[PDB]
RNA sequence: GCUGU
RNA sequence: CGC
RNA sequence: GCUGU
């Protein structure tokens, strides 16, 4: 559960659904995208409510993208 | 740099 | 979010 | 049971 696929329409500035209603990740630009399968690394601490980093390297998925 | 019960 |  | 460019 540590990888999520990025929204292509978000990446080309084009998501009419918006982050809340989109089934794909809308990550921050500082988060590294694996260009081979267009995914981002999920913050596993965040899934458990235990990420306290001021600037985390990984994606914090909204609840609708999880479990 | 986290993922393991 | 062209398979 | 359809929603996705
Ligand atoms: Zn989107
Ligand atoms: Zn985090």
């Amino acid at each position: 559960t540590d990888r999520l696929e990025v929204c292509r329409e978000y990446q080309r500035g084009n998501c009419n659904r918006g982050e809340n209603d989109c089934r794909f990740a809308h990550p921050a630009d500082s988060t590294m995208i694996d260009t081979n399968d267009n995914t981002v690394t999920v913050c596993m601490d965040y899934i458990k409510g235990r990420c306290s980093r001021e600037k985390c390297k990984y994606f914090h998925p909204p609840a609708h993208l999880q479990a």
